[PDB]
């Protein structure tokens, strides 16, 4: 099997299904979904961190914001719900009246996602499964139902892989002071041995009850429980070798790394498996304030996915559900948009590998991304060029045959100097959707 | 802010209010106050430690003594309350029927104390605030009241600073064997991780509920929780920079050091801020056995305070209240005595700093202590000399002007050799109270 | 006293009573005794460990076996009790209806045991004393009685020493996955800080409530609680210097080492005090499947005891009681057999010490073991030789006088070369029981 | 770039060149090559370790064996060199008079090897480069030449990759006692801070002087120096990203695992990149006592390489040169035979990947091994079947087209039941060399 030690765990690497998958759905759903409110300030990495917690665009961070008197959230809360209204009271209002996990799994499958990962416990400590280590869970409060297990059955029934998100680094049920500055994160944590046991038992429980395909931890792991992971990871891998874990544990082992909005985004091939995550908007949890102005457009999403895939990554796109379990129309439509694109071009995404390079551009300034499948080379343009004459800068090919992807039509090309020229018959160009895609063999 | 690490915490030093304060009241009040009984054996540091726990003069140590069969306390307990009478039963008898925190704060202010610090939890583990981590507290038992919070409101309303005493190193609710020898202290402790979390959460709770001006720990901090202090101290300092902590945590940081009775008392300037603590008698908790024979006399107290202050310290004089919340007459009168002296001579104590030297004496053997305030030098005699001719040994002055403190009267002096001679007109001498005080400018 | 540190604890060594004792009774009694079933596969150390947990001969391991679907135990359980029948349900069926601790102590004393040690808590976590740290104990469930305390009173009343067995390394009340391979033991453990506190408090409790003569730990001590032993061992030794601990804590200190079936058995003098343990059969807990085919025969037992004693050890023979508290006839008879032998030859066992060598044999192949008592040398044959002429190989004696043990009869001997010859008059030989024993002076 | 900590080093994985190389040459050459002597007892993993160090088949362990008095090596030394001839004296005999690195590089290339790894310093502590950290090296002694350096130029000129072997775990220049049993290894080591520094500094120096392609450490890394490896690996990877390190350091990071003779040899696909190492005979260092009986045949070597390769490993075949720098005829001839088979079947070995499974066998028991290149599946028979009808037990194929690798000839086949049947005309079977190779698309 695997032995509880880093040298040994190192023998386990990102499983094939995950590398081949390329696209997954993240779900931040919780009692924060009820107030479903945040100031849509901007993207993490571009909003200054001395103001970020005070005008937090992450709506799942509502309680932390609510603990900061006079901050937009405090303002909003008191005026909408009042002061005699504690954050926890939202667990009772959290009723998932319209929820149907099969509908969700159908939606994510249609969107082309090959795996799904919900928040089983977010920073506020509310648990979406009937854990036996707390009564602040979806079985005893609000939904009166094992959201995690029920969704796992649906997803798996649809043929998708199922993972779990857990906030091991933060649990506000163990702290009183909110996070006001990034520096606060170094001391405002549970900090106790009790919390380390708790996190450990809760993840062991998720493993025993649902044997997830991915262990997606967040905000690091309690310093006192770090050595525990040697055991937990061995326990997990020995019951499920195709399982996997991310890089937010702060220990030697991890199967694939992560990046959030701008934070840790690679500009070129990074050299290890990784995964990109972001919201359809600026929040993970639902934000009734966000208008389309804040969300990506189907095209941006397709471009986001290609840039990610060309660099060896998986896109973990987040969906932010309403307290009643429905998925906001704006998010549903973009998901489908993406699903439509993937239905046409999926063969140049799923099962692919990185090429010698990820990137290129045309004389005219259109960005190009590359992907490979044995001897095939997908050339994906982030847009559809206007003219039939395309000039790719700094690129030569020895392939000899270059087809227009969707139609299969052999095309004319030649390496003119340090560039590459191809003529893409407008009949064909007009045929593509959001991306001109060519296959070089 | 401050970062959770020793290098960083080092940036925080004893706040000015504390250095300027010079005098505070300690309060050891608890269910031990009910039996209010101890053998007044002698002072810590002069009674031999192979007999000390067997005839403990610290009445707040009643339960530890009671656990030693056949020891004066066992003897006394069985004959007064009987064997079917567990120590814990005192939490029910602890009713504070006559307690009025405003009266206390009035008394301490009149006594000239600038800060007050009660035991929130002593070695027996009984808590004087409605902590949420145990039901063995004053809110659920006996007083049916938040003694800590109510006293903090009173003290602060009187304009005094408020601190907290916590027995982090010992809690007998987690041990069964009593301490019989000083060696027992190295292994007879809670010792568990559970206790370390407990202590941590309880002090965090005191910080969140009352934001004390001083964190006065006792008997060291649980070895498993030591690293926790980096976080707790940063958390505390970041919510309250003028706060402070003592030196009984056993970690790198501390704001001022401590000394108890003879233990760690400095003979001369120590070179860091420190604080002296002792009972009006030989016990901290009330001891109905102590007669005036065991207590200091107003004069001794005044001398104690001057010796302390001259050496850069603060005197933390303990008051040992009765189970019914009243302050025993013997202690009240001495407190007032001291208050009277401070009303006359306070200007040569509060706000002062140490001088080149702390000490001197006269040809006749009267001890002299020094204190400074910019260009002024207070010369405080521990007594009032008989003759108008005073000879101070081994002292010269370049000041040129030396006034009799209370009256302001310029006096005649000259440096005769290696000594200093001053003539203090008996009109003036007769005017002083417990101390002849001169001001040199 | 003893200080909580290894250097200091080292000052404590195996007490005299224990070295002089030579024989003790082990008792594995628990709710596992109810199903009282195991496949009698063979001896630990000879059955291959890749099959051992799947056909475990240790019946007290029933629950671990029951957690392995389709294993003889699963098979058996479902067919006898059914699937809707959890292992814990056995705590209710565990009623000790026929139990009489005085009868037990009488039996063990008659068997010649000088000390007794029951399992207070085995791997399944069920406790046989009214611990205050769990309700899964004999006081709240099944027997409705403090088995540990009641047995300690009986044993001590019979004049025997009393010890305690505790499963510190394993507690299945904190794990879900069974042990399938020896490798699983390195990660399938409680692993939490909570468990370390628990084990610590439970052993401290056994010490405070019964002050055992031996602390017999099993399966190592929780890694997070190892440093705790410095304190626990000092606490124990300071209340009971004649107490003792075994070697299954995984820390620097231990008073005597252990060996189980073939595991760690010494072939010759080891050089430190140790103790041998095994079942009358192949299991510790009762196994209604075992027939005499699986048990040792009185003679084998006597030989087992002599081989152990000659090598400086104590034999800790286990008795496996029924759920109703009675001792199975097969075990009772062997115990008595042994008791009978010890009544005749005890003087060449109790109070003895090892000699220059432990072993020898005759020209004919009869094994011989040696033991000492000052100037006396017991020569114990594992059998009774046929002829009056005995030839011991590779042995000479300078003693001059060699008596036939039981009768006292001086015998004729001489050192012929590298061997030793003695003539044992058949009158005498016919007089011995399972062993020819000679005394050389 | 890479940072100095396990988590970041995790990002580095086995370089593509290494994974594709499949075959390398190990060279154990040292002053131990002069005596060039050993008892050819057997293969590691097959010889009992209670005898192993006493009849050591690893001629490079000569000094260790010489230290064990009365051992075949000791007897042999005294008669050949004399009792007054210290092992270190061999450094003066080690002259490499007939050495020609280009000649070696060539032989290795003609042999089919893609990288070479020489012992820069084996257990005896003598270094084959002008290290500045010791005078016991080839520059100041014996050859008065930088063997490591000159060999690196030559191997690289031949266009092969160059790695280094280093004995971090052992250095007999720091010990006096010999290794007698595996156990001895737990304490007979340098053990000093000094040695940990020596080792770090020397590998650093190897990295600076030669930037090797592989850092192949042996016998673990000194405990006191383990943390230095985070720094050394980061430094190394930052200077040479495509470099690699083995698994014998005893720390979390490694790019590929190792197996030695029987020790750690995978029965099937292991899940990680590894490499098999062994001598052509039973020794790494040259052994004049080995005749062909002790060596592999060209066929066995081929089978070896195929089996290793089909399981995702590399074969690191050892060559043991003579003190004069020549390669023994027996060894050279085996290398060349392997080179010829690879010249012929290289395509089914180099740059391949594992397939669904590594193994299969014919109805009549010929072992079959698999490899792949994109859609091409190579089918390697360890030997050439006598008849034209071949039956592969338990293998069905979907490919529709199965050619004869050497010729390209399309062959007739059909999945019959759970086996696969194929007709290979004898004209082709008569053309293969040691293996019948089929190609399935
Ligand atoms: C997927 C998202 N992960 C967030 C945690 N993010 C990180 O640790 C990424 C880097 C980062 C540094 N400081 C931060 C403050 C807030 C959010 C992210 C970060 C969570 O705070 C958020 O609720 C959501 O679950
Ligand atoms: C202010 C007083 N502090 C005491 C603890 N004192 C100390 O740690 C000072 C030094 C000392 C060493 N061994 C001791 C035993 C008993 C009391 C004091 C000490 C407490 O035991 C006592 O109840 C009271 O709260
Ligand atoms: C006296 C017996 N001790 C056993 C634990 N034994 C040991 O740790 C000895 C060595 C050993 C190694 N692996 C094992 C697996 C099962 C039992 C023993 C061992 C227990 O498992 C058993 O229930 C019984 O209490
Ligand atoms: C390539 C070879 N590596 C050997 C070290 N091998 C190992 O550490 C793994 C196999 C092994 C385990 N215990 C051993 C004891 C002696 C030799 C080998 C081993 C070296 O001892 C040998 O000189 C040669 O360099």
């Amino acid at each position: 099997r695997y032995k509880p030690d880093w040298e040994s765990l190192r023998e386990h690497t990102v499983p094939k299904w995950f590398d081949k998958a390329k696209f997954g759905i993240f779900i931040h759903w919780g009692i924060y979904s009820v107030p479903g409110w945040a100031t849509p300030t901007g993207e993490l990495g571009k909003v200054p961190m001395d103001a970020w917690f005070f005008q937090n665009p992450y709506a799942e961070w509502y309680e932390n914001s609510l603990r900061i008197k006079e901050s937009p959230t405090w303002e909003y809360h008191v005026k909408t719900y009042g002061e005699n209204f504690e954050y926890e009271k939202f667990a009772d209002l959290f009723t998932a009246e319209k929820w149907d996990p099969q509908e969700w799994a159908d939606l994510f499958k249609k969107a082309g996602a090959k795996y799904v990962i919900p928040t089983t416990k977010h920073h506020d400590g509310f648990c979406l499964w009937g854990t036996k280590y707390t009564d602040f869970n979806s079985v005893k409060r609000g939904p009166k139902r094992d959201l995690v297990g029920d969704l796992a059955k649906a997803v798996r029934e649809a043929g998708l892989r199922f993972g779990v998100y857990y906030s091991g680094g933060l649990d506000w049920r163990f702290t009183t002071e909110p996070i006001r500055y990034p520096e606060d994160l170094s001391y405002i944590r549970p900090n106790t041995y009790e919390y380390a046991d708790y996190a450990y038992k809760q993840v062991m429980e998720l493993v025993d009850l649902y044997l997830p395909d991915v262990l997606w931890n967040d905000m690091g792991w309690p310093e006192k429980g770090k050595e525990d992971l040697k055991y937990l990871f061995a326990y997990y891998y020995n019951k499920h070798p195709e399982g996997s874990v991310n890089d937010r544990w702060g220990v030697p082992h991890w199967d694939f790394k992560t990046a959030e909005y701008h934070v840790n985004y690679p500009g070129d091939l990074p050299g290890y498996k990784w995964e990109f995550t972001r919201g359809i908007g600026l929040s993970f949890g639902y934000n009734r304030n966000e208008g389309p102005e804040h969300m990506l457009s189907v095209e941006q999403l397709v471009y986001t996915l290609v840039d990610v895939v060309s660099k060896g990554g998986n896109l973990l796109l987040n969906v932010g559900p309403k307290g009643d379990g429905t998925i906001p129309d704006l998010q549903k439509e973009r998901l489908l948009g993406l699903g439509e694109w993937l239905r046409k071009y999926g063969d140049a995404i799923y099962g692919t590998s990185v090429w010698e390079r990820c990137c290129a551009k045309t004389e005219d300034g259109t960005e190009i991304r590359f992907t490979r499948k044995c001897n095939r080379i997908f050339v994906i343009f982030l847009g559809i060029p206007t003219g039939e004459k395309i000039v790719i800068e700094d690129l030569n090919l020895s392939a000899g045959t270059v087809r227009h992807f969707l139609t299969g039509e052999r095309l004319s090309f030649k390496n003119v100097g340090k560039n590459l020229e191809i003529t893409v018959p407008k009949k064909l160009l007009e045929t593509d959707s959001i991306t001109l895609v060519l296959e070089a063999v």
